């Protein structure tokens, strides 16, 4: 079944350049296959020697061909799991069975704790999705084609209407140019982001609270989950996050707002008058009776011709039809004047005539379901009308709530021309005692701060106007306000009175970001320090959220000690938390790739300590698992099933606290990683010369993903990009090696224990299990051939001490895990790809191969290119395939 | 599994109402089902015994329940068909296979012949659709739920989800007051048809288009059918059809147009983004190229942020975004300009910015697709860019072109207040001479006629503001002026006059409609009469269009009578057509109901004279019929599949023409035929008295279903939907019986010829085939109740007479067809409901039960009846509930 693509694509391919170009990647695709089966290195060079003689265009057509074989290759995967999963005739059903069966846990209880369950899923723009939209598309067409090929109900014709049908959708795929030309802008990201509303979470999440009502039936419980119960939430970063982002400015927040706004109003119109036609009944309340005539008084007798569907004054007959029918009023004028102001800078809507509250939309839907419930119509209540109630008290008047998340050095600037101008001192040179006295004694006082005459950069303007759109904007269209670096609680405080100095009505709660690993070993002393001060904690109202960032803490240190660090640390901020009586949700700034605390989720939320979500979780979605979790009605529910469960067992099943036997072993063990980890990465002083060469780091920003503009000065996502390209995945099983190694060295008992740890501690057994996994996806006979080819013949046995190393590792953890379903066939297309990425990278550092109207083929699609015609598109396509066949990019 | 239906609306009827009253349905559905089995008489009165204990509220929830238990019956009856027919893995395919095999004919000739075919389905607002839209939706949602059960793929919480969604919209439909209280306006009615285009025709045309592509690449044809080729079409009567409804006003056809305008706009907007993002391609010819840079010539390097996506100025790197990004802002313009024209009485969008032209919109789709097919993308360019274009060339800019029809009478009123204040007769007075030559005079003349001092009547006043409304309006957004009661070409010369007088820049054709026997009889020689003059056949372009109404031609001849007329109408009209050098359309008037010249759309097809269609048909889809053919995927494509193959068999396998022998012996059989029919429906002294008693006719008007305000000046309707209500069927077999035993008698060797007649020619066939349907779905023991219950013990045996013709007629039928799978129940339903309609009929014709706040039981759903409380509602129930067992009204 897997030559079914390949026929089908390969048909295609030389229906599209010939025969001769079509028997090429044939033969790459069996040297690629002799490599992925035999293992020979040398086949590596045989592929390449046939690589070297392709022409400019030829070698562009040969990575788009491996590429797309790549891409099909996931929608196929995507196909045969939905469908195995499917004929089936974790898992919702079976968490509820073992929490019953297993743990002695009651319906009731787990009805209980899930009404009182949070889990808030924040989307970024982060530039990790390498697949332009205008691709993306395309692909969830192909990926609709197959899933109705993959079936036994086809008729004759349609089978070949969608042959056809695929023929054209991959041709047109095809047919596109790959490559983002240019980078895009902030709100560009803010639309790739919320276009998975408009087509899958909008209507998924109504079908997945239904699920959830059917699982708990089967359980016994005929109540339903309540509509405004918050199960599932979603914030988003894409326009809020500035952090790094100078693009990002005070109108692109208001463009975002604004726009989400105009989104939410359209999605809510559009469905509303289809509810209006179902609610026909004529029963209701004496309550639902006297509303309706209220509105029926000041019905307006006009013609009322702007709408199509019921323009006529709506009868008393229906009642359910008179108040929806004043739903539909105030969302078209929402619709008209949210459009209005983001068209132009202005409305004369009034805003009396919109929804203007959260709820005063709620007010008459929940009227009509009380009406329903009590003349006995519940089943008709529990259909159109709650997918429609839990819709809008999911998503609101605007669709996600934005964060704002901006680095605590930007406030100390503006502060501190405060107090210059102020002629008081410098804030910068002020300790942090003076900042907290300071800081409070203003917080505290009624005077205004700076004037319209405050000396300002272009900074120091940049983060008071966000603030200022902040305070103009609705209280409901933002969410938190993050502070990269944070470090005291004058970070935190300074948020404060700024945002009330600059007259933010409501103002939003501030979060802490710590994501370097010498800033989670000191969060909770500094959450408890902030928690001290009485005005701030009698001001939090007994909640608090604090971020933990997953990216960068692998990088400077150990990925082990790392990950160790993170769980201490999530431990000793909820001791903190329940020290003041404080609820503390935490928000994981969790990646796609495991070298940015990425995996399976729920695998992920397992090796969280105990008693350390309680009900609330915060998880973000880097870009491209966006398009992961969320690009197909399947994929959206496992998504929201896998977040749910997870939660909801971590919360009634808590895994088992650590033997301190295993706390002081983890403590040697991570001081071992660690030292281990920056003996290679950071003592070894050639080290960033090696890496410059052997892995296309350098080229990432080449991609054009994302709209921003040593070795310790670079982000986490173009490093382990760079070691997941090159399958080589160091940042992930570094410190494993000498960390085991010196655990058994130093007692012959510890690997007894860590026989014991790995069959009953769920953060050890998930953390060698995900190092298992990545090694399952690793081959150092690339990083071989990328050091034969890119590093220069002196420090070649750099490269193989790391290649020892890996395969050390690699022995250790099997070892731990006890180990010694036939997929394969991929990795022979990115071997391709990787043997076209090297022989490329070595044509693209020369200086024969530099530079010193419309187009009509591919190699006129680069007129600007600074090296050879050919040579840069062919690289970005070996990178967007290889990153697409490992399923990872950062 | 029909016990399947009566289980789950049973246990819902319980659920709502009790045992005691599901029991009681059940006794009724048992003696119904004694009766349709045993068919004892003596059942019905034991039935009726039981009916007359009913309370008042529980029979009207007795009606409830069967009308519901039979629109079920419905729904289970189209799934079953679909699923049947589904499991084959006249039709398409089928009809092109037998006409290269049996016909000789070539693939070529098919589709040239095809390419030229014509179909225009012009929907109607006739008042024969009995169940309200608020009804007709939940019908919709219920066939959906129980075609997703009727499969075996279903998962076990799928299905579960399934019954509580039937239940629930089952619960929904049952809790609608199924009674309209106010008749509808005619905007009201246009509204009901359009919705079956954004909800099954939009998507169904393009759809259809593609499967006929696929059978001619089945015959081997690689050409596709043309994107612009007219296969089908749509034309429209509500707000156009003024003929004795004086609520179709001229602003009632503003209001109409205007709002299908809008409508068809909003559906290109929302598709024409979709479209952008799958064109992105950056291929193009030189011609392409040179637009889509003309385009970002004057691009307007602007915000553009009323837009979602796309807000930014599109690059000329992917140039069909370029032209579709145009289109999309004519389509934004268009939109808007509509929406203003009809929310306001005005716009200020400027007309160059829409969409003016019918094509202005196809020239860049066009470009586009030549684009596509130069640079080899052919098969993209068969996909979304052609159901677009296919969709523009079918809907155009207002989605349906709306017919006019007016009575002659009107016009001769105008002509003669014009005539009398010109001080030069009278034109009523004059003869058709003189009509001829003054109409002629002025239309050559360049004078004008009227001023704006004319005394008009309320009348004149209506349709001269009738005739500027249609100036003032796009010509693309009107159809045909139909004339109704036309006999002279006076009175299509008046309509061209008035329409030159009134300033109709581009005038509309004329067509004359002849329905009445008498018109029918001499319509040819009044066509050729007014193709005699010159003047007008130089002004027809050699093209007309003539209807041939079927409605009343069966009221006041036999219905074998005036179908035979209707045959020898279209012979003798192509006749002249061909005497001219004019190609003629005709524009057939059929109803649902074989009464009305309905009945299956091939076999009324099949039984039109042969070359009469020529590629070109028009037929009228009665308000019912709609719903029958259009609210479905799969009834509006078997609807499509129907009449375009039923037209092209028609065209290339032409029927057998008639034998002269079977031309005197169907004159001969006519004339007895008739005389036999008014026999009984006119001579007879107290017929009308009988029929105003034995029928529930008088009773019609109180469905409310239309905006419309002897038995010879009735609307035929009412006069097919009363004796098919009643199930006997006079009108559509009375005059077979004496036609066929006097033809016997004759000559005994006509029996040999009738039975020669049946195996031979086609029209006979459909005819007699029709009648042994019609008597299929007859029984007489229903009309011997009514008599029993409802008329006078004098005239009796009259209605035994006529219940003994049926028999003899019957027994004719099979003789002629030569006759002597296992559906029947539904009668049983049928049955009761006959029954409750009878006695209730009894209790309504009475004096004691006459008449001499919020709502919360059904008995105060009418307040203001003149009978009963509960009465007046269980009588309409009845009604709607049998036409619904009968799947037809009238």
């Amino acid at each position: 079944y897997d030559a079914l693509l390949l026929d089908r694509f390969l048909d295609i391919l030389q229906d599209l350049h010939g025969e001769d170009l079509r028997e090429t990647v044939q033969e790459l695709y069996e040297h690629s296959a002799e490599y992925e089966g035999k293992h020979e290195p040398k086949k590596l060079e045989e592929l390449g020697s046939v690589l070297t003689s392709l022409d400019p265009g030829d070698s562009i057509v040969i990575a788009k061909a491996f590429s797309h074989m790549l891409n099909l290759a996931n929608l196929a995967e995507e196909v045969q799991i939905a469908y195995r999963r499917r004929i089936k005739k974790s898992d919702l059903e079976e968490t509820f069975k073992k929490l019953v069966g297993d743990l002695n846990k009651s319906p009731e209880e787990i009805f209980d704790a899930l009404k009182n369950q949070t889990v808030d899923l924040v989307l970024t723009a982060h530039p990790t999705q390498s697949v332009r939209r205008s691709l993306l598309q395309k692909h969830g067409r192909i990926r609709d084609c197959l899933a109705q090929l993959y079936a036994k109900d086809i008729t004759p014709d349609d089978k070949q209407e969608l042959d056809e049908a695929l023929q054209r959708e991959i041709q047109a795929a095809f047919r596109t140019d790959e490559i983002k030309r240019t980078p895009p802008t902030p709100q560009d990201e803010m639309r790739a982001g919320m276009s998975y509303f408009h087509e899958t979470i909008w209507k998924g999440v109504p079908k997945f609270l239904r699920r959830v009502d059917t699982a708990l039936k089967n359980i016994g419980i005929e109540e339903r989950v309540p509509y405004n119960a918050p199960l599932i939430q979603f914030s988003s970063w894409m326009g809020g996050d500035r952090d790094g982002n100078p693009r990002v400015t005070p109108e692109v927040t208001r463009d975002v707002c604004l726009l989400a706004r105009m989104m939410a109003a359209t999605m809510y119109f559009n469905q509303i008058e289809d509810l209006m036609f179902e609610m026909s009944m004529w029963r209701c309340n004496d309550e639902l009776r006297a509303r309706a005539d209220e509105v029926h008084a000041n019905s307006r007798k006009d013609a009322a011709k702007h709408y199509i569907e019921f323009w006529k004054s709506i009868p008393t007959t229906e009642p359910y039809r008179v108040i929806l029918g004043d739903v539909r009023d105030k969302l078209y004028h929402t619709r008209e004047r949210a459009h209005q102001l983001l068209s132009n800078g202005h409305s004369d809507v009034p805003v009396e005539a919109t929804f203007i509250n959260l709820e005063q939309f709620l007010e008459p839907l929940e009227l009509c379901y009380r009406s329903l419930c009590s003349c006995g119509d519940r089943p008709i209540a529990d259909g159109s009308l709650l997918d429609f109630l839990r819709q809008v008290s999911t998503f609101g008047l605007s669709l996600v709530r934005l964060d704002i998340r901006q680095e605590s050095d930007r406030h100390t600037d503006v502060l501190d021309a405060i107090t210059t101008h102020l002629d008081i001192g410098s804030y910068r040179e002020w300790s942090e005692e003076r900042r907290q006295e300071w800081l409070l004694s203003e917080l505290s006082g009624k005077r205004p701060l700076f004037g319209s005459d405050l000396p300002k950069t272009e900074e120091i303007a940049d983060v008071l106007d966000t603030f200022h759109v902040i305070a103009e904007l609705p209280a409901d269209s933002f969410g938190a306000y993050i502070i990269s670096m944070a470090t005291a609680p004058s970070d935190v405080l300074a948020v404060e009175l700024l945002q009330r100095e600059c007259r933010v009505k409501q103002p939003l709660r501030v979060v802490p970001l710590f994501e370097k690993l010498a800033d989670l070993e000191a969060a909770p002393a500094a959450v408890a320090r902030l928690f001290s001060v009485d005005w701030y904690k009698n001001r939090i109202n007994g909640k608090q959220e604090v971020m933990i960032g997953y990216s960068d803490s692998g990088k400077d240190a150990g990925r082990l000690s790392a990950a160790w660090q993170l769980y201490k640390a999530q431990e000793e901020l909820v001791k903190v938390a329940k020290e003041y009586g404080v609820k503390l949700t935490m928000f994981h700034g969790r990646g796609g790739t495991v070298g940015r605390g990425g995996g399976p989720t729920h695998l992920a939320i397992l090796s969280q300590p105990p008693d350390t979500i309680n009900g609330s979780l915060r998880v973000t979605v880097q870009g491209e698992v966006i398009e992961q979790s969320f690009g197909e009605e399947h994929l959206c529910f496992r998504t929201l099933q896998r977040f749910t469960a997870a939660t909801l067992e971590h919360g009634m099943r808590p895994p088992i606290s650590p033997k301190p036997e295993w706390r002081a072993l983890l403590d040697e063990m991570a001081v071992v990683a660690t030292e281990e980890y920056r003996s290679v990465v950071f003592q070894e002083p050639r080290f960033v010369e090696y890496f410059r060469l052997a892995t296309p780091e350098l080229e990432y920003g080449r991609m054009n993903i994302g709209s921003r503009p040593g070795i310790e000065s670079l982000r986490a996502i173009p490093w382990i990009f760079a070691w997941i390209q090159t399958r080589f995945h160091l940042p992930v099983w570094l410190g494993f090696g000498s960390a085991i190694r010196h655990v058994i060295e130093k007692d012959v008992r510890n690997l007894h224990m860590l026989q014991d740890m790995y069959q009953h501690w769920p953060f050890f057994r998930v953390t060698i299990d995900l190092i298992e996994m990545v090694f399952a996806k690793g081959d150092p006979g690339i990083a071989a051939l990328y050091d034969k080819l890119l590093v220069s013949e002196e420090l070649w046995p750099f490269g193989e001490k790391l290649r020892a190393n890996f395969e050390e590792t690699k022995k250790l953890i099997l070892q731990t895990a006890g180990h010694k379903q036939r997929l394969r066939l991929r990795d022979s297309y990115i071997t391709t790809l990787n043997v076209c990425q090297a022989y490329t990278l070595k044509r693209i550092r020369d200086p024969s191969y530099h530079v010193t109207k419309p187009a009509k083929e591919l190699i006129e699609l680069n007129p600007t290119s600074e090296y050879a015609p050919g040579l840069e598109d062919t690289l970005i396509l070996t990178m967007k395939g290889i990153a697409a066949g490992l399923q990872n990019t950062g």
